[PDB]
């Protein structure tokens, strides 16, 4: 029933009220910190779309439901190591959500902003699909950078460089998100 709005606003609410309250714990316990992510983001992401558009249809056919899951796996574990901390360190405030605009019943964006200790405002915009009847975030833009994009575009570069081993490119996706970070940082 929650419009994209509603699911992004009320989303955004329960997950720094967490994180605000028990910073400590999470920061002491990276599973702690992983069950709350997973707990709080997961029934409004679609992980497994998102795991298809990274891999591509072409490949992500090719990978059992095995090679799939611990592909979300280490993906999911890997953006906390190197973006978690980001997060647990928000003591911030003034996170604006635009108003939506209109949508066509399957897909939907919302645009965010947040403005940092410095000031200095970011834009951020979601991008959500219709699953179901319920509305899931398939994809996100930081700072005019293409999330979904980027990751693909690593995930690609990795088979091209392990000969199009999906095992291999899975195992060592870590350190793919690591390099995507830092792509992502100079840019």
């Amino acid at each position: 029933v929650q419009t994209p709005h509603e699911v992004v606003q009320s989303t955004t609410n329960e997950l720094l009220g967490d994180l605000k309250a028990n910073k400590e714990q999470y920061k002491s316990n990276p599973n702690a910190f992983y069950d709350s992510l997973n707990r709080i983001l997961g029934p409004v992401v679609d992980a497994d779309g998102i795991s298809r558009s990274i891999m591509t249809v072409k490949y992500s056919r090719k990978a059992t439901p095995e090679q799939m899951q611990r592909f979300q796996e280490n993906f999911k574990r890997s953006l906390m190591q190197f973006y978690g901390n980001a997060l647990l360190e928000y003591n911030n405030q003034g996170i604006t959500v635009d108003p939506a605009k209109a949508d066509d019943g399957k897909r939907a964006s919302v645009g965010m902003k947040v403005t940092g200790n410095n000031g200095a405002v970011y834009p951020v915009q979601y991008t959500l699909e219709n699953i179901g009847g319920e509305w899931k975030v398939r994809n996100v833009i930081v700072n005019g950078i293409n999330i979904g994009k980027l990751f693909r575009d690593q995930f690609a570069d990795a088979m091209q460089r392990n000969g199009n081993d999906l095992d291999k490119t899975i195992d060592g996706w870590a350190g793919e998100v690591a390099k995507a970070k830092q792509a992502a940082d100079n840019s």
